[PDB]
This record gives C-alpha cells, structure tokens and sequence, in this order.
C-alpha cells in the first residue's frame, strides 16, 4: 500500500491495430510485435485484495509490465509489502491432467514442498491462477496450513500473465485498490480466463499487451528468479547467496524450453521422475546420461529440433537432479541440499544455519566420510553469530573449534556492527563516535566497574540483549559470580536508558535471570567452602574495573544477593573485625569500659589493642556513647546553664562538639564535581533532618549571641534538641533488630495522613458545632480556635469538661443583656456565659464526637496498621539486609576516636574490605569457582530432564517413531503378502 | 466433523457454491460451530452468503420460550 | 442475541473492532441477563459477558504493551457499529 | 502400602510407559530388519 | 494565552480550584455563624 506505485510501475496498452492483439476494434483507439504495437503508461491496478468477504487476511497484488526490472519488485515485496526476505524460492513448473493429480504427488507437494518451505520460510513461486499446477499448490498450501493446527503461514507468489484473469477489471484503481473486493467463484469455467487463487499471498500481474495468451510472464519471471538468487541471506550481505530451485512435476514441449532458459541463467533444476511427461522424460535422459525417448513422451510433436534442446539440456547436467522413487516426501529439504551443492561444484553447515535447521547442521556433522575443514566451521560460526543462533554456536563451539584463534578485531566489529538502527547500542556507538566498546562501557558504569574471548563475547550479547548467547557466554566464562553481577548492573543501567518499555521490561528480567543464576551459584559455592566463598565473594574483578561482587551488588542494587545468608553470615563477620562473631553484647560494653579486659579470655580472637578499637562494632559502640553524652551535655546546657550571661565553660564545649559534629558530616559528605555530590547529599531525607539540625543550631546560637534575641534563640535550640534526639533512630538502622522495624515505621505515614484528614474534617465539624450552639460570650479569635480545636481534641485522651460544656453542671445567673437563659462556666477559657437553649443538642453531639473519634477512627487506624504492617513486612527486611552492607562499610571508615575528640582525627586527615590473592591462589579459586558452576549446570540440566513434561515429550517422539516403523512395516507386509506368489 | 472435513479433502469433485451456503446455512441453524468454522475456512464468500432472508431466517430459529422471541414479539 | 457462546466468540475472532465489540458484547449480555426469567439462563449469560469481558481486556493489555499511543487512540476513539 | 502408593503415582506410571515404549521401538526394528531381509534376500 | 487556558481547563486545576472554594465557603459559614449571626438583619 502506497501511492507513488504508479511513478515507478507501468502498465501495457495497445497502440497499432493489426485480431492478432485480442482485443476488438472497438476496444482499439505482419506480426503483433508488443514492443510495435504496445506503448507504457503508468498503472492503475495495485493494492491489496479481499475475496468477496473470505475468511482470510488479504492479498497484495501488482499490475506490472515486462520490461520492470525485478530490483523494484523485490524492493516492493521486502519492505513496503512486509515479505520477509526469503531464505529459499522454490518455483514450481509443470501440471496436466486437467483439475485431477496423482495422489502421491499431492502428498509430495503437501508432506514436501510446502512443509520444508515452512520450516526454511522459503517462498513457493507459481501461476496465481486457479489452473494448472498452482491451484495443486494452492490446495496443498491450504491441506498443510489446516492440518498443522499452528505454525507461520507459507509465503505464495503468483506470477500470472495479465488478461487472463477471470473477473479483473473490478482491481482497477488509479488511486490504488488499497480495500479491494474480487469476485474468485460464482462464474462458469472457461479455458480462456481462470480467477486467482485464494491461498496465494501476493499477486504479480504481468501485462504484454494481449488481450488473452499463456507464456508472456515468462522472461519477467525468470529474470525474477536470478534475481533472488544473486541476493545475500541474513543481516547485511554477509551470509551466502539466496539459493533457489526449479522443481519440475510435469510438462510438455514448452518446459523443456523453460527448464532450459532457466539453466541458462545457472538455476538447478530439480525433475519428479515417474510423474511422466518433460519430467520423466529429463529424468530417463538424465539417468542415461533420442527419438524413441521423444515419441514415448511427445506423440505428434515436433520431433525433430528437440534432440538439440535435449543436448543443450545435457551440455550443464551438472544442475539436474533427479527425485527419485525411493526418495521420501521427507528427506526434501536433503535432496535439495544435494542439488545445491552440485550446483556449487557454499557449505551445507552455512545453508543449515541460513534456514534455521539444527538438525540439518548436526547430521552434517555427524558424516566422518568428510572432515570439516577449520575455517568452515568459522564461517558457520560468524553467520550463526550474527544472526542469532544461540543453538548452532553451542554446537559449533562444542565440535572443536578453536575459539582463541577464531576471535579478530575485524570479526568483533562485524559482530557489533550487526545491531539495529533502531537500537539503544547503536545511538551510545554513534555517540562514542572499530567500535569504542571501551568507551561505552566506561560512560555507562561510570569507569568505576567498566571492563578471554569469552569475556567479550558476554560484553557484545549483552549490549545486543541477546538473553540465549549472553546466558551461554555467561555458562562458558571464568569469573562466573563477578560476571553475573556486573551483566545485572550493566542490564539495569542500560535498561532506564530504554524507550521503549518493552525493551526495558526485556533487559530487566534479563537482569533478575543473571542475579538468580549468580546467588544460585555463589550459595553453592558457600555450601562447599565459607572460606573460599567470602575469598571469592571479596577477591577484586580485574574484568569488572577492580570491584568486588559486594560493590557490584551495591551498584546493581541486587537485593536478593544480599539477602543470602552466606553473605549476610559474612557482613556479621566482618563487622566484628578480628574479633570473633559470638562475642556476647556484654562482654563488648564490659572491655569497653574497662580497657584492660581486652587482654583476658572473655573476647576470642600492642596490635591486640588495635583489633578492638579498630573493629566496626566497637567504632559504633563509641560513636552512640559520645552522641549520647552530647546529648546529655546539650541538655544540661538548655535547662541550667543557659542564661543571658555570656557563655560558660560548658556552653563553649557545647560549641566545640558542635564544630566537631559539623565537621565530620562535612566529612562524610565529602568522603562519600561538586554539584553532583551536592545533589546526592541533598537527596537523602537523613541529611535533610540532619542540614535542618545543623542550621537551627546555628540560628540559636546566632540569636543568643545577639542581646536582643535571647529567649527566641532559647525557643530555637530547645526545637534543635528535638531534631538532634530523633536522629539517634538514624543511627540505629544498623542494628540487627531495631533497623527492620524502623525501616517499617515510614511505611505507616499513608495511614496516619489518612486518620489526620478524617479527623480533622470530624474536628472542624464538630468544633464549629458546638461553638455556634454554646454561644460564648468571649468570642476572641484564639479563644475561638482553642474551643474549635484544641478542646475537642483533648476529648480523644479522655480529657472531657463536662462542667464546660453542660448547663445542668453550671450555675445558671443572668451573665448577659441578650434575651434567653444563660449559665456561667466555671473555666478559665471556656467563656464567661453561655446558652442554655439546645444544651440537650450539645450533650448529643459530645456522644457522637466520642463514638465517632475514640471508637471508630482508633480502631479503623489500628486495622489499617496490621494490614500495612503483614504487608510491607518482608519487603522492609529485604530493604534492611540490602541496605546493611552500606552502612557496615560507612562505618568501616570511621575514625576510631568518638567525636569529641575526634578533632585530632580530623587533624591527621587535613592537607593529606577487600582481599588480595596470588596469581596461583586466585587460579586455584577459579578452579574451583568453574567446578562448582559446571556441577550446578549439569544438576539443573539433569534436573529438566526428569521432568514429567519432557518425559511425555519424549515417549510422544517415540510413540511417532513407533507409527512410522509401523507404516513401513504393514507396506512390507502388504508388497510380500500380495506380490510374491 | 470428520466426515465433513474428508468430503472437502477429496479432490476429485469441485464443491459449488451454493453447495457450501446450503452446509453453512444448516449448520448456522443446528448450532455447529465447529462445521461454520470448517466452511468458512474453506474460502466460502460471506459476503455473498449473507442476504436479509438468511437473516430472518437465522433469526426464526429462535426458540419458542426464549426471551429473544419474546422481545422480539413485542417489537411487532 | 440468541445466547450462543461458541459462534459469538468465533464471530468476535473473525470481527474488526474487536475490543469495542467485545465491550459491547459483554454490555448487551449484562442487559439481557436481568430479563431472564430462569437463574440458569441468566448465569449463562453472565459467564458469557465474563469471557468477553475477559478476552477484551487481553486484547487491550497486548495492544497497550506493544504501543501506548495507538493503544490511547483506540481507547478513545468512537465505534459506529 | 507406602511402597503401593508410590508405585501407582502418575511418574511412576510415565517412566514405566517410556520403558515400555522402548522396548516397542527395539522389537520393531527388529521386526522391520528382518521383513526387509525376508522380502529381498529370499525371491 | 493557550497556556492559560491550557492550564486552568484541566481537570486537576478544576478540582483544585472547587476545593479551595470550598474551603473558603466553610469558614466563611463559620465566621457568619459564630461571629456575625445577631438577631439583627442580616
């Protein structure tokens, strides 16, 4: 569908009357020669094709003249039309016998040619008129597409000669046919017009200029056909030549002429012997290698010239090839194999991998009567690379092929080169602009963990996201663990850089897969050996950037990797430092405050003194003990110390822990260009509570300072306290026990927002209420307020002031000149006189306000809080044990000295995990890593095996073995029992 | 269904037109979804097929008891 | 209108627009099954709006995860039929 | 009874049919070598 | 000026909108009620 096909396809139309053109006079405005007596306009029959309401998709159909070079069509076909480019044409010669064919030739077209096209997604080229040997195709087409009950339709190309096609003027649009409606059935059967075939799927209408006449398609057929053959397979032009085949299943004198033609061009030609006719005929003349052959095929022909044909014919039998009797309607795609490598005089590994047959390439193997020469099997290599065949890599990589010598800066080129224009790689490589991989890989991990043939290999299938070759890469490589983190770090980079989120859900659970396969693998790993898993686990991955598979995991954010227990067995570990990880909570705080215990048995292990004071859990203990002290310091400052006199000597050191506490967040932010770090610091919520601390210490100090000012810089430190209390949650999420429920706590805040906003819309009606039914007589607007709000809030706590509110409890006097009754409340703020007029009313709503606020409310937040907490329960835990390696290495660097004295520290800094192996060592653990993950692939494998689905599958194959022994069998039976007495 | 799908696989008789609307017609009012289906992947014209006669048609072999007869008594 | 299940759904897999027929399909059997008079009849019914409803709805989540904007666009768009 | 209960389980009773149809593919090659061998080697 | 109409035509700013209404409608109920509803007229 398009509308410049007129500009480029032209149209046939008689010019000089001579009858000889068909047409009548009327029609009309020595020898009918078309190119004498036709002239070329442009066309006005093209688009697609429904028949009459047919329970199909429809048709594409084009009106096209002789002299059209194929390039366009094919161009046409490929791309506007939507044709996959063909991985084989088989075009189809012959039919007789009128509308009957020999039913063993039908079952070769059905069970042959039409299956072996729908597995290669070969394109079967014939006459699109329901007539001669296409209607048998077509039938055949539509049998196989029935019984097949799934698969991919088969392509049909029907090349049919204009002016014989029944019911044609109907396609005649000059703005194209693009909804179409063809009449197929209904009109009576002539041997002039035939209709179209319904099980075609594309139509090419070639117009000479005759009205009605067989044979004017010929030449643009042919010319189609080596045109296809010239083509390239695959991705680019990289792969071996399209190869297309003639099959021959009958005739007369003119196939001789076509199968002639057609070798001319250097096409095989493949003749069904015992079928009779030309046939059978090329096929006896071929076994042979003439009159009484002609006559017994052509009686009263011209019997004269065809011997020259014949020997034309033989002058190229080498594409000849004969389907014999004994041949199945199975082994096809085999003889065609054969013919095309008779043709050759291309490899059968190479056309086994261009139509996606495993099976095809593994036979091929399997024949030692030919050794496979190593630069063949590279070849078959690079093309199923390219074209993405995770299978025949597997088995090419499998046979012996040495992949060392195999890998080139030019073939890895090629390889990179092969990705979609459409793709995330190809904008990254244009940006980076031999690909700059390196520089790729260095903007998208950010040169902190930016990176064997298998290594690179690994690289190239995840960039494509190709999730077969990446997990076989992955299965083939050395540093299987460290590998399998950084292919998720890499897949989840590249993944939010996605347009699509298709794409982006495609990279992602690429990811999940290669997380799960590196956690299944380092378990096992952990399983064997705890040592040389936590060496594994901390070693650096020189094909990583130097990062361990903690800092990957970090990166990658790979919480289910964290959350094993061999790694969080190792966080406890290293987070005792030297010491041993079942030293009891008060054995610590014990040596802690007494330092000589250090040297007794209660902790198991001058460097002594180091290992404790060096640990994390003690540099923790420290840094909660000093910030508990400052905070009794800061206390003892705001309640006694702080008067309007200039500062003491506390409230100075009060000053100099701040500095330090100030100091160290600078530190630690630093520590941990400008703007960026700026922007990552100002992210977290944490350092936001933490900025607000520090700058209301700040302003409080400031107003303090300042004489006028004093009592709101107190207001203001007194609120700082609160600010600096509350962190201390902050520095707990460390702990084992309290950080999974802190980190629950901030899942509640949906349901607190909601309990406050229905009981404030209760609070204001309510207030309002009942101040407009009390009428008080001190009606100030903060009077007014604390009565609307705060009073009936305190109701919720069981601070209800009856005396307040009731007029039966009150004294009732004259308070007021307004006309009514009046009583006077004993409160303070509750207003000097109120009404007594619709008190009842009062009391009535004070029992609703309780019934709706205590009991409903409470309770429906309290359910809301189970319901939150069973939720959120284990998606916190996972949060907490991801999050534990963070902060178990934030405070691994920590100075050993507790803040206050922690200036000395920040002295030593000012104007200034990991495990390393040897190269044996580190072999041996690769080894052994290597081992572990061969053992895990072969019990997953083993594993699939014995499942009950691929034990049914397999008793189905051989259940099909069993019927077509059987078949043979029964023939036997039948040939011996009935032909032989 | 079987017997049907083997008539229509023997190539030796051409099945007409009308032939097929006739199958397609009984089936529409017996209820076969599985013969419609067969017939229509046939290459049957449903364009053609279907005329306000057929239709009506269709819509008399409605039960008695149904409410579709009874709504569409009421509409006359 | 006659309540057959399996000729509706063939009829809806050989159809054009198919999600609002489907929502059409499930909106006419929803207002016919409360003028059932049978309990059986009405259930039936009512299976059947279920499965078209159903069917719709996996139809759109396919043509919404292969494209947003043409899957918005046939959302909002209007149905003659 | 427990080794009756596992004997009647559903993969107990699909290995035991692909054992089976093993054996059914063995006879018949045997069968179909020795009706080519009957069929050509004594006419 | 599309912008304008761009941006209060949608239906969030609508509703944002008929909220703080709202908001004001009550409290100005709230005023005339406990404030300004003397016997007087109005």
């Amino acid at each position: 569908e398009q509308s410049w096909i007129p500009k480029i396809f032209k149209k046939k139309t008689c010019t000089t009357f001579i009858c000889q053109c068909g047409r009548p006079r009327t029609a009309h405005p020595t020898v009918w020669d078309s190119d004498a007596h036709t002239t070329e306009k442009p066309t006005d029959a093209y688009g697609e094709l429904d028949f009459t309401g047919a329970g199909r998709k429809h048709s594409n159909f084009l009106r096209l003249s002789d002299r059209t070079d194929p390039a366009a069509v094919y161009s046409l076909v490929t791309r506007t039309w939507g044709f996959r480019a063909p991985n084989l044409v088989v075009s189809v010669l012959g039919g007789s016998g009128g509308p009957v064919l020999q039913t063993w030739l039908q079952d070769l077209l059905r069970r042959g040619l039409v299956r072996a096209a729908q597995s290669t997604g070969a394109w079967i080229v014939t006459g699109g008129l329901h007539t001669g040997i296409g209607r048998h195709v077509g039938v055949a087409v539509r049998d196989h597409q029935m019984a097949s009950t799934g698969g991919t339709k088969v392509v049909a190309m029907g090349v049919a000669p204009w002016g014989v096609v029944r019911n044609r003027d109907t396609l005649i649009n000059p703005k194209g046919s693009f909804p179409a409606r063809y009449r197929w059935r209904g009109d009576p059967e002539d041997g002039v017009q035939f209709p179209l075939d319904y099980n075609y799927s594309a139509f090419f209408l070639v117009d000479d200029g005759t009205h009605g006449c067989l044979g004017g398609e010929n030449r643009f057929r042919l010319r189609l056909e080596s045109y296809i053959s010239q083509q390239k397979t695959g991705v680019g032009g990289t792969g071996i030549d399209i190869p297309v085949l003639l099959l021959l299943i009958d005739g007369d004198e003119k196939m001789l002429t076509r199968i002639e033609n057609a070798t001319q061009a250097q096409l095989p030609c493949l003749l069904v012997a015992g079928s009779g006719g030309a046939a059978d005929c090329l096929a006896e003349t071929l076994e042979d290698t003439a009159r009484d052959r002609i006559r017994r095929f052509f009686p009263k022909g011209d019997l004269e010239v065809l011997q020259a044909q014949v020997e034309r014919i033989m002058t190229r039998k080498e594409l000849l090839t004969v389907y014999s009797s004994e041949d199945g309607s199975e082994e096809f795609e085999t003889i065609v194999l054969k013919a095309l490598v008779k043709a050759c005089g291309l490899d059968e590994l190479r056309l086994a991998v261009a139509w996606n047959r495993v099976d095809i390439a593994q036979s091929e193997l399997f024949r030692g009567d030919i050794q496979w020469r190593s630069f063949h099997l590279e070849a078959s290599l690079m093309d199923a690379l390219l074209n993405d065949r995770p299978e025949f890599v597997r088995l090419l990589i499998s046979h012996g092929l040495s992949l060392g010598h195999f890998l080139t800066p030019m073939r890895l080129a090629q390889l990179y080169s092969a990705a979609p224009s459409n793709s995330l790689i190809r904008n990254l490589l244009d940006q980076a602009s031999p690909p700059d991989v390196g520089h790729v890989l260095r903007m998208l991990l950010g040169k902190m963990c930016a990176p064997a043939p298998w290594s690179d290999l690994l690289l190239w299938a995840l960039l494509l996201n190709r999730a077969q070759m990446a997990m076989y890469f992955w299965e083939m490589g050395s540093n299987a663990v460290s590998s399998a983190l950084g292919a998720c770090l890499l897949l989840r980079v590249m993944a939010r850089l996605e347009p699509d989120a298709e794409e982006a859900a495609r990279r992602k659970d690429l990811a999940f897969k290669f997380e799960g396969m590196g956690v299944d693998l380092f378990g096992e790993c952990y399983r064997s050996s705890e040592v040389r898993a936590a060496r594994l686990l901390l070693r650096r991955c020189p094909l990583w950037g130097d990062a361990t598979c903690l800092q990957l995991a970090m990166q990658a954010d790979a919480r289910a990797f964290f959350a094993q227990d061999g790694v969080q067995s190792l966080l406890t570990q290293k987070w005792w430092g030297d010491m041993a990880s079942t030293t009891p909570i008060w054995a610590l705080v014990l040596a802690f405050f007494c330092p000589p215990l250090i040297y007794t048995r209660l902790i198991t292990f001058l460097r002594r003194w180091f290992h404790f004071w060096g640990a994390p859990v003690t540099i923790f203990m420290g840094n909660v003990v000093s910030y508990l002290l400052f905070l009794l310091l800061f206390s003892r400052v705001l309640l006694v110390d702080f008067q309007p006199a200039p500062p003491g000597s506390l409230e100075l050191l009060l000053y100099f822990w701040a500095f330090t506490l100030l100091c160290e967040e600078l530190r630690q932010g630093l520590s941990g260009s400008l703007s960026q770090r700026l922007r990552l610091y100002l992210a977290d919520s944490w350092n936001q509570c933490d900025l607000v601390a520090l700058t209301c210490f700040l302003l409080g100090v400031g107003c303090r300072l300042t004489p006028g000012l004093y009592h709101l810089g107190r207001t203001v430190l007194c609120i700082d306290f609160m600010v600096f209390t509350v962190r201390l949650l902050h520095i707990f999420t460390v702990n084992k026990q309290l950080g999974p429920k802190i980190v629950i706590v901030s899942k509640m805040m949906k349901d607190v927002f909601f309990f406050l906003f229905f009981l404030g819309v209760w609070l204001v009606a309510y207030g309002v209420a009942t101040e407009g039914l009390l009428r008080p007589r001190d009606s100030d607007f903060p009077s007014i307020l604390r009565r609307v709000f705060y009073r009936p809030y305190l109701q919720i706590f069981g601070q209800i002031p009856q005396e307040d509110m009731d007029v039966a409890l009150m004294e009732h006097s004259n308070c007021s000149s307004e006309p009514g009754f009046w009583a006077h409340p004993p409160g303070a703020q509750a207003g000097t006189c109120v009404s007594q007029y619709a008190n009842w009313l009062v009391v009535l709503l004070l029992v609703i306000f309780l019934l709706v606020a205590n009991i409903l409310l409470v309770n429906l937040l309290i359910a809301m809080f189970s319901y939150t907490f069973g939720k959120v329960q284990g998606n916190s835990d996972l949060y907490w044990k991801a999050q534990r390696y963070r902060l178990i290495r934030e405070f691994h660097s920590r100075p050993a000295l507790a803040p206050p004295f922690i200036v000395i520290s920040h002295l030593r800094l000012l104007l200034r995990f990991r495990v390393y192996l040897s190269k044996e060592a580190e072999r041996k653990l690769l080894t052994w890593e290597s081992v572990h993950k061969e053992n895990f692939l072969l019990a997953r494998a083993r594993d699939k095996r014995e499942s009950d689905s691929e034990r049914l599958k397999r008793t189905s194959q051989k259940v099909d073995l069993a019927l077509k022994q059987l078949g043979h069998i029964r023939e036997y039976e039948q040939r011996l029992k009935v032909l032989e007495r």
